[PDB]
């Protein structure tokens, strides 16, 4: 079989790139480099059906004016993205494909997004989608042979539940959806680092955004991840905060020159202090009463993500244990999993999550013991989010927490 690549196409194959470019004839006028190369990845995207094909360029071509692509190298992003959102480019592998990190667990989920826009956030990602392109274009110069692939590094020492908080999973969810639409076919590997068992739900979030070739291409690294890199990445290209031995100018082994590693953004950056939601619930309670939902779970380690809203005065909130689904429990005929507490929910909504590590029925209860009026709305939205089963298959050489 041939792989669709230029030097190593079949006569068919080069039959249909003949064609497809003939075909896509009026959007090459607005592009920078389109060599065989550059359709060729559309092609491969969709098995060289020129109809598909066709469709993801022509999709791409709107996304370069969106997001102005022709001029994005220059886009300076806001000062909080600069300064606190984690990763960047630094390096290459052993082929000579660039990489880019991204460091999660130092990141500030509400501080980022109280502070800049998803759209700023996936604009500034865009940014280094078109920064690694031309890194893969300049290494194709240097090294005499075509570079445009990259590795993508994921250092998930961290990751837990601050970073299932729903407006941060949709950003990401976001960039992994842009990465498949308008880049393919630009992927070699993406190593998952210092995996928590937390891991599963995450991809979970992410798998439905993630194409098949993508999901194909990542590589969960355990406890000897420093070899694992240097197998792919030699030691000069590696920092030493990975295992190599590439430094700062000042000897620094996280290499802070490339790579940010994120942190607590300060609150006079804020410029909101929630984000807009909607609720999928709205229930009226009475004074002294309470309402509660519950969610029979049989499989260990999902985790349930509430976020609720009330006018008013304050609400009480927690979350409880029972065996079985049957008639309403008191509370300490139940086992505590989050004992109730008085929340203001008024200036801004309440948040959380829980790992539901054993099986059972999982009661949510708001409880109106605050209000000195007749009866209360309170608006919310419960989520169970599930870990993927496949990647459970890992969970003896993932962390704990």
């Amino acid at each position: 079989s041939m792989s669709g690549r230029v030097g190593d196409l079949s006569p068919k194959q080069a039959e249909t790139l003949a064609k497809f470019r003939e075909n896509v004839q009026d959007v090459l006028p607005a592009l920078p480099n389109p060599d065989d190369y550059f359709l060729l990845r559309w092609l491969r995207a969709r098995n060289f059906d020129l109809q598909k094909s066709e469709a993801l360029l022509r999709k791409y071509m709107e996304f370069r004016k969106t997001m102005d692509i022709d001029h994005i190298l220059d886009w300076q992003p806001p000062e909080v993205i600069q300064k606190y959102m984690p990763g960047g480019l630094c390096g290459y592998d052993r082929d000579g494909c660039p990489v880019w990190y991204d460091i999660i667990g130092p990141l500030d989920p509400k501080g980022l997004l109280f502070s800049v826009t998803k759209q700023d956030l996936l604009k500034t990602k865009m940014r280094d989608c078109e920064r690694i392109l031309h890194e893969c274009d300049l290494q194709t110069e240097r090294l005499g042979k075509k570079i445009e692939t990259i590795v993508m590094i994921f250092d998930c020492e961290g990751l837990g539940l601050k970073h299932f908080w729903k407006p941060l999973v949709e950003v990401y969810q976001e960039f992994f959806g842009l990465l498949e639409e308008n880049y393919p076919e630009t992927l070699k590997f993406m190593l998952i680092v210092k995996a928590t068992k937390l891991f599963p739900v995450g991809y979970n979030l992410m798998k439905p955004f993630l194409s098949e070739d993508t999901r194909r291409k990542i590589i969960v690294l355990g406890n000897n991840w420093k070899e694992g890199l240097l197998k792919l990445i030699s030691p000069e290209e590696l920092p030493a905060q990975f295992g190599g031995t590439l430094t700062d100018p000042d000897g620094n082994p996280k290499c802070l020159t490339k790579i940010n590693y994120g942190g607590e953004i300060p609150k006079s950056m804020y410029v909101r202090d929630q984000v807009k939601t909607q609720y999928e619930h709205s229930v009226q309670i009475n004074r002294g009463s309470s309402h509660q939902v519950e969610y029979e779970i049989l499989f260990p380690g999902c985790v349930l993500r509430w976020q609720f809203s009330s006018d008013g005065a304050d609400i009480g909130f927690g979350v409880f244990l029972k065996t079985k689904m049957g008639e309403r429990q008191r509370a300490g005929e139940m086992t505590e999993v989050l004992p109730s507490q008085r929340y203001n929910a008024h200036m801004v909504p309440e948040d959380g999550n829980l790992t539901c590590s054993e099986a059972g029925v999982y009661v949510l209860r708001f409880d109106n013991t605050y209000s000195f009026v007749h009866a209360k709305k309170v608006s919310f939205t419960v989520e169970v989010l599930l870990p993927d089963e496949g990647m459970q298959k890992y969970d003896k050489e993932l962390t704990p927490v």
